[PDB]
Order: C-alpha cells, then structure tokens, then sequence
C-alpha cells in the first residue's frame, strides 16, 4: 500500500517481519549490506533530513553494542530501530530517547525504549502494530538503548537520584547511575569500559 507516509511505515515493518529469518542473519553477519538495502529508502524519506545521519550513527552503535554484549539479543529492538540505520552515519555524543519520522507534517516519535503511537509491540500476542495497522506477528540487560551504556536493570537507590539522559556525560567508565530513561521509568545503567 503506497497511500502516503503511514503506508510507507507499515510496509517497512511488515517487510522486516516477513523477511526476519534472513534479515536476522544479515544483521549479525553483514550489517553494511542490510543497512544499504534499497527497501529502506522509503522510510528514510520520512526521516528529517537534518538528523538522519546522526540517527543512523546512533542506531549503528547500539546494534554493535548488542552484537558485542553476549546474551542481549532483542528482536523487537532490532526490528524497530533497523530502518534508522539505513542513512549514511554521522557521529555525535548525543543520546536519543526518540527517533522521529515525518507523517503529513507531524513529527512522530518512535521511542527507543518501549512502545509508542508509531511502534507498538504486544508481547503476549507477538503482534506488531504500526500506527494502528497490523504489521504481523513475530515468530519466537539492555545493550541497544543508550550509546556507551548498558541498562543493568531496575533502579538501584544506592546509586542515588536519577540523572536525565543528558547528564550522563559526567559518568566515568565502569561508573553506574540511575537514569530517567523514558515513560515513568528509572533504570540502573553503567557506562561501558568498551566502545562499540
């Protein structure tokens, strides 16, 4: 269905679920090829031109963190963020809690952690809904939310008051803090000793 921006989004994610068995493998083994797939061009046209590259740099880094940190594979996070990795990457130190696509003049937020009006995944039914439309069902520590950090788990009061995602510049490597990550949530994070 190519009736406007909403159709482009729904179809992009439908294509990923449809092709997930091959897409998974390529994501693991040959990501440049996956990111360069011409099927991500439509989605990319909806991503604000001024920030596409940074978004991609950001998402490419998260994906590498996931590849490097054993046991942190997260299918829905990979599916959600994948189209944003299709831009030529530009680096920054910026942390994004949401990634915007432009739908008829409106800037729609795809939240990096969790569900949003654009990307809603039902963990029980395994159904992915995209702006109201079914994109299909998925057949069966957070390493791909913040750039340079792992989310270790729920808030640990011992590490004190929660920082905003913006105040994490001040952490040393190996250091941990609570972070207001989005929604009602505070989570314990650790700045990584490795770069990805």
């Amino acid at each position: 269905e190519i009736n406007g921006p909403e159709s482009v989004l729904v179809n992009t994610y439908q294509w990923i679920i449809r092709n997930w068995e091959t897409v998974k493998i390529q994501w693991s083994q040959n990501p440049t090829m996956l990111y360069n797939k011409m099927e991500f061009e439509p989605f990319q046209s909806l991503v604000p031109k001024a920030i596409r590259g940074q978004y991609s740099g950001f998402v490419r880094t998260l994906f590498q963190q996931m590849r490097d940190v054993l046991g942190t594979f997260d299918t829905t996070q990979i599916i959600k963020l994948l189209p944003f990795a299709a831009a030529p990457p530009k680096q920054s130190r910026m942390q994004f809690s949401s990634l915007t696509v432009n739908v008829r003049g409106s800037g729609m937020r795809i939240l990096v952690r969790g569900n949003s009006p654009v990307f809603n995944y039902n963990k029980t039914t395994k159904r992915l809904t995209i702006l109201g439309k079914d994109a299909g069902t998925l057949i069966e520590v957070e390493s791909a939310v913040l750039r340079g950090f792992l989310i270790l788990g729920k808030e640990d009061r011992r590490y004190g008051p929660a920082l905003s995602i913006n105040e994490l510049s001040n952490l040393a490597k190996g250091e941990k803090a609570n972070v207001l990550i989005g929604q009602g949530d505070v989570v314990l994070v650790m700045k990584r000793k490795r770069d990805s």
